[PDB]
């Protein structure tokens, strides 16, 4: 294939493919590009058949699936659109889930020629980024993450550094969206170092940002990115896309026990959020 | 009185009095010397009736009533009791309409030391805000608000409050209960309020008390904050009764609320955890 | 703004356009009319496929903006090229020079020798960072002033520019603040300017309102510094070169302000609420 | 456990803090003196009241109980005996003169001159502000040093000293970073040593670390400077007048950083996160 890398940090788009009817040996190839590059990007696979791209994300394990909207037929290929919202805030998947997705194919089927990018963050580059000292630190933590929201109450505890399975390379496990709190530290010194990776983790030396065009596809590894969708766009945004699953996060055994607050104890931020969203 | 000021913000202690049978017109210069310092400290009080209390309480005005902790057969005296601690910043019940105008509280048990309580002097947060500043928070109304099981409230208040007896402005925010300002988007707010919080407290503006037992401080909740410092394990017990007046009065805001788009979502630029303790 | 004479695929909503179908060597004053029309519209533009563009045009193309900047390496014979070279990096948002009392109006760049991936430049749109602030905001800024300066051996120099200019061919509004250089609001105390320009800096380089060039073979960007910030990404080892012509002229206008500098009292210490690093590296 | 039954005591806060009654300093005993010393080990900071008089001579003897004092202002004849003039003011919490390799043991203050009401001094306990961080982070700063400096007309010095330093005289370990001298960790990079200096800050200056002193007629503080901040409240006008011994001698000591000091690579810039302005007052 024609492999033209977006940033030095991550991202490839692959020329020379149909996903149609990859081959398997094809699909080998596909997959150690996606290690390399984290996430990869497939122009012009307009009219990918929904047979095809099921078995595509099968490839790489269980798809997720009915409740919510989906093609006609096939739970596993869910509907993202922007009249039914919208995501600009740093996450990784479903990390509030004790096994967060590993992965996803997304295609945006109709969007606007301009606006409506995504970007993702490189997690490996985000730790190795940290030095010495702060590295062995977060080695040795973990974080809750969660969400509660009508109809979703979830809530998992993961290594802060995760340990890719594939590759053995460490890699931040956190996110601004679905991260709560770091367990063996107090809130207080969480939100400090929480806020610290977030901003640091972002960075633009750690990201790439995509421009959708009609037929494009997008997989990325969900164990070792971020992304960002940004909100520049009135248009209707209409995507396609296949979930993965696979194992749970692992990282080192944490060196620490929960922090254990006193009866009573009251958690003041240090930095002001209002109380009311819109 | 024997009158001896605490900082040059606030803050006074006054000898010489006896709350017990306290005559009309020494009651007048007690309330004079509110105004002025916003925040006054009343020693070597042990012993005060019920009956006088809640009769000094509503020389100030009505009096808040029983679902709180009371003292028996007295649901006017509220009991702050430590085994049933405020540790942040606050004006008292702001999330309400009318919030109280102030209140009498005396620790009647303590430890030697730990327990003191802090206050502050809105009037000098405001006035020490710069001229472009000031401008800008004059225009402005805020969310105070309060959301757990079984008491949800929420207020719009000016964010600069007019004392209705001295005229003077004061900020009227505070971190306990202020939720956002109304007429910024709530980045904007939470960083503006960032700010004013930090710098309405900063140790120019405050006071510290160390509370003897039988000591009594008499505090105007109109243009102060207050912080109970959680430095203690001994038990600490106080008697409090709490004042009602007019609404916050300031100008009608320059500027419309700010209204998102129907699907915004607000994401805060700082961090705070999804879940507390 | 009608732009219709060439092909334009724009890069972000917020900004951005690569430019199809314009050839810069021999172009002509019809051509360059509509170049600049979609400077007015795009703040950024992308001139692809310019390899071997002769010094002579493309000085004469920087001179058909305005008065050119000479001097600051240079290329060999031509003190109004400069040389943007990684051996002799930016990665900070920055309005080219605003502690001059004259800022740049823009930049013709060509990175000619570059990395495959890797260093790429963002530009932001400074017009939609002061319309995303709310009305008090924007009412707020419309009258205050700001400080930008810059204390280095051989070079000292501030400048008091308005917070929100008028694009003096458009009418319209932009911030203008960026963290490189804007040094504190003359009006507010240290403390309150800290607090304002840190969530304007933030704010006003959001995605939304940002574009992310990736440089290949022959690229040229041209760029209006008067409404825009942009930002060298630092993500590579490889040797990166360009030339650059600047074009001089800008006087950043505004509202009279609407109130005075602050004045500290005699002994005020300034205590930033946050901290920085005595030293760098 | 140590025990401080000679004299009458009045703590101040349960942090720290504790004014000593029923000792007068002019002509103290060597037995009294020792209970002081225990007082000061126990409470950090200690204050004695109605000492209007003390002789200057006195007052020397006195500091040199604890070790050599420092040797501009003073009073004639005794260059130990420095003047704090608030004509000649400090509302940043600060340890004293911490980018020294040698920073003092301790200091013993008596304001002379001053407001009824006005010009407080606060002082936190750096042992608490250690103890109060979980086991992680407490793990963490053990192993880390910082860079402490000053560059002023006159003065230009800097030391590297233990974050977490243990006090000789009772083994305990307190944090030793302070807003106003430490510039940075020398293990962390400048971005992650501001993010976490930030937060210690604040946090070793929480209202349940500290104790506030009104200065009345005749009060005198002792400090121990090894294992306090202090900051002195700028809410007054008139004339303020103190009058200082110096106790000299501390070599801040730890734990062997556990790993080595971060190196940037060349010409790498600092772009710190937080805005600080280029101008003071
Ligand atoms: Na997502
Ligand atoms: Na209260
Ligand atoms: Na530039
Ligand atoms: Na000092």
């Amino acid at each position: 294939f024609e492999v033209r890398p977006l940033t030095s940090a991550l991202g490839a788009e692959i020329h020379g493919v149909r996903l149609e009817d990859i081959t398997d040996a094809d699909f080998a190839e596909l997959r150690r590009l996606l290690l390399k590059h984290l996430v990869i990007f497939i122009p012009d696979q307009e009219g990918w058949s929904a047979e095809s791209r099921i078995a595509f994300g099968r490839r790489f394990g269980e798809l997720e699936e009915a409740y919510l909207p989906h093609l006609d037929g096939h739970p596993q290929i869910q509907i993202i659109d922007s009249e039914q919202g919208k995501i600009p805030i740093w996450h990784t998947d479903m990390t509030y889930a004790p096994n967060p997705p590993i992965g996803s194919v997304l295609q945006i089927v109709d969007g606007p020629a301009q606006g409506g990018d995504t970007m993702w963050s490189n997690q490996y580059l985000a730790y190795e980024g940290l030095s010495a000292p702060l590295r062995d630190l977060l080695d040795g933590l973990t974080a809750v993450h969660s969400i509660h929201i009508p109809g979703l109450d979830s809530q998992a505890e993961h290594p802060v550094v995760r340990v890719h399975p594939e590759t053995g390379r460490r890699a931040l496990f956190v996110n601004r969206a679905h991260t709560s709190h770091i367990a063996q530290l107090n809130r207080n010194e969480s939100d400090a170092l929480l806020q610290y990776l977030y901003r640091f983790s972002t960075s633009p030396e750690f990201t790439c940002r995509y421009q959708w065009r009609p037929g494009s596809v997008a997989i990325w590894d969900n164990r070792v990115t971020q992304h960002y969708a940004v909100d520049d766009y009135s248009e209707h945004r209409r995507g396609l896309r296949v979930v993965v699953l696979g194992d749970t996060p692992s990282g080192d055994k944490p060196r620490w026990d929960h922090y254990r607050p006193v009866p009573g104890q009251r958690y003041v931020p240090d930095w002001v959020n209002a109380k009311e969203a819109y």
